[PDB]
């Protein structure tokens, strides 16, 4: 949307114009003419959005062009701001720099050119919305949405397809064979085959089960080695092998574990199933393996019986659509005309009911939208073979979005189809876009949580992964709306462009790349690179793969030299070896991505650049000094990474009353123990997710910084993270009291700790914490009682515990929600009183004792027994990972 | 052919015998067995060979299997050979290492088989051995070949052509235009374009001209940055750069200088020349471009008025087969007949004609084998448009071919299709491939100059480039003998095959690696080792790429555990920073060619590598510390360099008799002068070619060693190379009297040597000097006067020099034949003396005083007047860099 463009310039030129006056000295005047010129602009661009914007090409025109002056001001501005730098750089003290001052003096003429564009634009009409204002539309006010909670998981009309297959499983023992499940794109495969995957039956008879995504782009080498990792927790020497070392392996561990079950997901052709087939042990056991193909040839080459899915029917179809759109609560008798219509209308396609349910819910729930959307579902599904019509579909769904969230829809299109996004990486590059802006009192990471989850409401977005706390994780958008929005970005509003060469095609010129505004590269990067190519009008780079690829010692400076004027360089697969200079002059910089194996030191240079928020640093190396000055670059909101990140001591500057507090700052992720000392805690008041990494003794002893007591002042933290790096136990940690820690912690972390069991009340103590997870032995000890305390807490994570007996009460454990158990062999059996308790519902085994799982089917028979009886504990399932014990 | 393959394993067996007893030890017997029967076999094969085996069944049969036993043999007798060298690596001091020589013995198991399965078949070989050896033929000696001086530079009845193209030049003036050559492969396009392009009157209008080879896979930033550097010095800036903006460069750079032509060579399709046009600026002058097309639809895009070539006549067809045949020497009355009619029976098509000259050469000058020859012809020519026709006249041709030669050819396929291949390093390739055995006294590198003589005589190899004084520079076979030598090495005889992928395809699996013997990767490779991949039985691996790739760090072990059994490792154009372990374990290593950019030290553990012949090192350092004991390595052969290499200082062992004296040694390339020292020179007493790199005053100081006296051991180099890196001329260099010079030293070259222009007495004084380069200045002064000496001297060579005055007399260069005179802007004129030189006829003249032009002039009038006079003298040729001149 326009608004986003005028918006993001508009905000750019404030702060520019209030932080540094000598970046702006030179065109002060023209800069603000813009800066009013903009703001009035935008209002008329919303009041163009008021009135039918894709109906109508005249409103379009006149709004055309507003954005390619936005667009040249932004670019002016932005090479006047790296020339003005550039002279800073010279570090010039003549009064008249007569070299180069003449060539920004003419870039001030581009820029005064421009105004004079936007002058010209108002004088064309003095606002142009007078015709607009005469009309208006959709008046309304704005009302909240709800976050979601895992809603109408239950299949509506696939239970039958569900017990044919489990049916055809043990069809014939002793032998491979593959089930083709067939049927047009978004028909429900995939759910089917997930629904089959967790059906009880099916995990009670093949101990072994593996989940693989082949998609169009499959690897064979990188699938393999996913199902080397699941068996195996080292997977290093398989890292070197051939492929066909890679498929014996895998071949070995799955005839170990008795019979398996794989579903190969999306085999978009037959070759594909042909290479990958030869993992797969013929071991002479009754396995199988699930296929979800949507084309009927490969299906049949895969199995000459393929079964075919079939759709929903009309009652089941409207089940659906109620039940999307109004969630729990049923449809409305008056509404119950228009939205059977509309169910009758989907034909039996389960992604249109979604899609439309999520059109019903933006609109709103009065019988004059349903009546709209009913006729304008009738009138965009006259036919039915061709699959333009989820794309009309899903058209009708967009337009309805919210200008804000449109943009962020779209910037979901860019990452690589069928990839899955971490949330908290998109987030932070909306952030980073400019896309939000604060509003209200939400901080702006909360409201990117807050978009996203409306995104997934709308059904737009899908969950592939959820947190343990139920947040999200993991989106991938479904591939049809990864196409339709791929195909909108690109083409009608160039919001992002995308290189990907076929074998016959080349790198588009540098001629091409000027006009390009994003970068989005998955097809080799690193040739990409060998082309040496540039452009002055990318400012956003982004690449995604799964595979990391290093970066050629000579072709290091392309990038920083081929795009100047960069704000977000998400290059996470690019491994760097060293950073060259250039990379030190991307002042417009705000979001950096890079994955090293080398670097040891974030070096000074770094610290010049000042609009970057996020920094995000994989790096094998196990400490990375950062002597960058993050005291300095004050718009700073997360400092991420890997590393026991040691930063650099604070100190105010000898003759300044400014003071160095980053009000910004959110995140430390893994800072180094050794710098969790009183100054940087106070140079961070805001702080909200702090992690450390190194030694946590010294954390703990007194002659260092007594730093678990410093973290007593960050009053906002929520959520800490103690890892301890030392494989060796030179003492026992004891805690601190419960008062030191802040008060609002909601989530903590132990790993490597070997705190002992005594403490654990202290934790108990802590008011407000609901997420508990030590792993990696936290808690050493064979004997825990629990003695209450933790009111508030939901979940409990508990991994490679040496803990021979514990003892609970439904006292002690009241809220907790979901308990995890893996690698506690030592353990006999999980305290009865926890099965007491209602919240506690569902629970993981993994590699305990055998009793400890009878214990455990006792305690689901508890609460069993309380739904027999009908008396009310919230539903209890188990989870065992292995089915023996 | 089998008998190769044979002998070499014969050879190595012999060898191993001799030199290593422990690493046999365990097999002695078996090994001896074994080359018992591989004598026999040999034996057996060159007998089959005297008969026709493809005639009889039974042949093809019996030849079959006797060369799979020997590859079986080779496999494990290998294995053996480094598992015995990892059991020395273990040390295990035991008397009975029963844990893992029961491995060894594992492969000796294998070897024992082996040794019984040769003995069966040697039985199975007895019995038809007499019914084999009852027919012979070809029953004739060897006969001395000679060598191929430049001969029959005229091209056949196409002047024709020539002067129609010429004329279709300077049409339309003031604009630029293409014209379009076209015809079958083969036809001569190529031959009449390098006509063209040097025609005195192209050279007279188009001062600008350059020639460009465009193959069926170029890449356009490629030849983009070789065509800037021909302007200019250097081409490592640009790489920095983008193709589009190299191609203003090259526009620019071209523009500049008057009117310009350009030839591109070999287009293939349409979109090439449409990429390609760009650099080429249309500035509104008379500019031509003349492309040559194998195909009419291009060349009709490129201009509706396409240029077809014309098949040779009749009589055109005989006097080059007659030309070719018989050289200067005319044909025989007797022989007329059958020449004339095979010649007819050609078609025209000069590539035909050129085989069968070969293929005549090949079979003698006697009536009866020119009656065959026209027999066959006529029965492989019956038609015209069918391309297989040339195929099968290779064919011919190839079949009367020695099998040591004919192991070339083949081997000739592995370089890439249109690589300009360096002569020594094929040569020394073949040399470490075994192709070339010792039969004689010749040194092997002769034997093998002498096979690529005879292979450019029968005209299957063309040559590119000769060095100054005429041997052979650079080859590469044509396109179609090329197509017909890698279809057949790679299906027939199976001696490697190309890795090559096509789009949609997979490189092949580890099973299919497993049946390979030799890989030739052309396109990426850094993908194909990221496949990780695998083969045992692969010996050697080429890789002739076009841009130098970098070797991930995480990357490199892949050759060294890919392939454990390697010899040739041809990577000279993949950049590696560092070397694995798993590379120093690599024993049966004779051929090692890599690249570099970091590599300063050559390791210690390098030099434990027994089996060495060559070493090429193109270290981008200025220094290269050699610390492998070369002197331990017996067989090392060659070192080449280009960087200053350090060898380390010798000790003969203190407690052994044993002299580390090689005598297979023939060049250390570029050693550091500190390193020229006596002891240095008394271990290599047959070198051949010496060259240094440093600080030149070192040696031409006594004090610290008195090194260019040293040299004066050396009693067979016969190439020396002084180069002078020091930039700063501290003092003056004078060089040592005359007398100290080895004898027979016939090359010589000084760059940066600042040497008095006295000094070239001393130079005169030598007697067998044949080749004199002075390049950068290699000496200091204004005021030349010859005082004779140069009584042998051929070729003289001056760049870049401070000469102003230049005196001489006829009688001080009796023998002169050529002068090159580059970059001679301070000369004034040359002495006119040098006209009365009968032997001088080329001499070449660039960028140079317009007086030493015209001075230049008027001694290629002179001349041409001797000529004239009825003295048989030979041509002259002058050769003026601006056309003005
Ligand atoms: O053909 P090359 O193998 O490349 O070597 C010859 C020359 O030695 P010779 O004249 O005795 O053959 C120099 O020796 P090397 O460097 O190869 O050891 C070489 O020097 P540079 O490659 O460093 O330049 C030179 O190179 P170039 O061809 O560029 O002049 C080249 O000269 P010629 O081929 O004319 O003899
Ligand atoms: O398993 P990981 O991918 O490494 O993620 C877990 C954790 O996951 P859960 O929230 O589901 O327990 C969080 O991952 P994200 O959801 O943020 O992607 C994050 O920890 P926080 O919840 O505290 O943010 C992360 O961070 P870290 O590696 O710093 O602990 C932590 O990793 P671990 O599993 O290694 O603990
Ligand atoms: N019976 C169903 N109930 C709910 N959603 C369904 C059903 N069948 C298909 N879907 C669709 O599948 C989505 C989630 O599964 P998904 O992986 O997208 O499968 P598919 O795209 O094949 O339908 C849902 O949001 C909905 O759009
Ligand atoms: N009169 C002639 N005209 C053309 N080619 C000739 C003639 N005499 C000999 N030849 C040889 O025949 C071949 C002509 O085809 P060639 O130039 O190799 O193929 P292409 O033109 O496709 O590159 C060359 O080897 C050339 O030297």
């Amino acid at each position: 949307m326009a608004n986003v463009a005028v918006e993001f310039l508009v905000e750019n030129l404030m702060q520019l114009l209030r932080d540094n006056v000598e970046l702006i000295s030179g065109v002060k005047e023209a800069a603000e003419s813009l800066l009013q010129d903009l703001n009035d602009f935008n209002a008329f661009l919303k009041q163009a959005a008021k009135c039918h914007i894709n109906e109508n090409e005249v409103l379009r025109e006149l709004v055309k062009k507003i954005r390619t002056v936005v667009n040249s001001a932004e670019d002016a501005i932005d090479k006047f701001v790296i020339e003005a730098k550039l002279h800073k750089d010279k570090g010039v003290t003549r009064v008249l720099d007569l070299p180069h001052y003449k060539r920004v003096k003419e870039v001030a003429g581009e820029i005064k050119a421009i105004r004079n564009k936007v002058r010209e634009i108002r004088q064309t009409d003095a606002i142009g919305l007078q015709a607009l204002q005469d009309d208006d539309l959709s008046a309304r006010g704005s009302e909240e949405r709800k976050p979601p909670v895992v809603e109408e998981d239950d299949v509506v009309g696939f239970d039958e397809e569900a017990d044919i297959v489990i049916n055809r499983l043990l069809g014939e023992s002793n032998h491979l064979e593959v089930v083709p499940v067939v049927g047009m794109p978004g028909l429900g495969k995939t759910t089917l085959a997930n629904k089959i995957y967790k059906h009880p039956k099916i995990g009670y008879e093949f101990f072994t089960r593996i989940w693989v995504y082949v998609s169009q782009s499959y690897r064979r080498r990188e699938l393999f080695l996913n199902i080397i990792s699941k068996f195996t927790r080292n997977t290093k020497q398989y890292h070197g092998m051939c492929e066909e070392d890679l498929a014996d392996e895998i071949q070995e561990f799955l005839g170990k574990g008795g019979k398996y079950l794989v579903v190969l997901d999306d085999v978009w052709s037959d070759e594909a199933w042909e290479r990958i087939k030869i993992a797969f042990p013929n071991n002479n056991k009754p396995n199988r393996v699930l296929l979800t193909t949507r084309d009927s040839k490969v299906a049949k080459q895969c199995n000459p019986i393929p079964h075919d899915l079939k759709f929903l029917t009309e009652d089941e179809s409207w089940i659906l659509l109620e039940k999307k759109v109004f969630h729990k609560d049923k449809c409305p008798p008056e509404l119950v005309l228009s939205g059977k219509s509309i169910a009758k209308k989907c034909k039996g396609l389960p992604l249109a009911i979604v899609v439309i349910a999520g059109a019903l819910i933006g609109k709103g729930k009065t019988p004059r939208e349903w009546k709209q959307v009913d006729d304008s579902v009738s009138e965009h599904l006259i036919n039915r073979d061709h699959p333009e019509n989820c794309n009309k579909l899903v058209q009708m769904s967009y337009d309805r979005l919210p200008y804000d969230l449109k943009a962020c829809f779209l910037y979901c299109s860019a990452f690589p189809g069928g990839f899955q996004i971490p949330a908290w990486k998109l987030i932070r590059l909306w952030i980073a876009e400019g896309f939000i802006q604060y509003k209200g009192h939400l901080s702006l990471e909360c409201k990117g949580e807050d978009n996203l989850n409306d995104l997934i409401n709308r059904n737009l977005v899908m969950v592939m992964e959820r947190t343990s706390d139920g947040q999200i994780k993991t989106c991938r958008l479904h591939d049809m709306l990864h196409e339709f929005c791929r195909q909108e970005a690109m083409k009608e509003e160039n919001l992002f462009q995308e290189i990907k060469l076929g074998s016959e095609q080349y790198f588009p010129g540098k001629r091409e790349l000027s006009t390009y505004r994003r970068l989005c590269i998955h097809s080799s990067v690193l040739d990409f690179f060998s082309t040496k190519p540039s452009a002055e009008h990318v400012r956003s780079f982004l690449s995604f793969s799964s595979k990391k690829i290093e970066m050629p010692s000579a072709d290091i400076p392309t990038i920083p030299k081929g795009f100047p004027l960069l704000r977000v360089l998400d290059v996470e697969s690019i491994n760097f070896s060293r950073f060259s200079r250039e990379f030190y002059q991307l002042y417009h910089l705000r979001y950096v991505a890079f994955s090293s194996d080398s670097i040891k030191i974030l070096p000074k240079l770094m610290g010049e650049l000042w609009n970057i928020q996020t920094i995000i640093i994989n790096t094998q190396q196990r400490t990375l000094d950062i002597q960058a000055n993050i005291w300095n670059m004050e718009r700073l909101r997360h400092l991420h990474t890997n590393s026991s990140a040691k930063l650099p001591v604070p100190v105010a500057p000898k003759n300044s009353k400014v003071t160095l507090v980053n009000q910004s700052l959110q995140t430390l992720s893994t800072i180094a123990p050794e710098s969790c000392t009183e100054e940087v805690f106070a140079r961070t008041p805001n702080l909200k997710k702090l992690g450390i990494r190194g030694k946590i003794s010294v954390l703990l002893d007194n002659k260092s910084a007594a730093s678990l007591k410093n973290v007593k002042r960050l009053e906002y933290l929520e959520n800490l993270k103690l890892i301890n790096d030392s494989s060796i136990q030179t003492s026992k940690l004891r805690l601190p009291p419960a008062y030191i820690f802040p008060t609002k912690l909601r989530k903590l972390t132990l790993l490597d700790t070997w705190l002992e069991w005594k403490d654990m009340s202290i934790l108990g103590q802590l008011e407000h914490l609901e997420v508990l997870k030590m792993k990696e032995n936290g808690f050493s000890g064979e004997s825990w009682e629990s003695t209450g305390g933790f009111c508030s807490l939901l979940v409990l994570w508990i991994e490679r515990t040496n803990l021979v007996s514990w003892k609970a009460s439904a006292d002690d454990f009241p809220r907790l929600k979901h308990l995890v158990l893996i690698c506690c062999d030592n353990l006999k059996e999980v305290p009865i009183a926890l099965a007491d308790i209602r919240s506690f519902q569902v629970m993981m085994l993994q590699n305990s004792t055998k009793t400890a799982a009878i214990s455990a089917r006792q305690i689901q028979a508890k609460k069993d027994n309380q739904t027999q009886q009908g008396t009310k504990n919230i539903a209890f399932k188990l989870s065992i990972f292995p089915p023996d014990l």
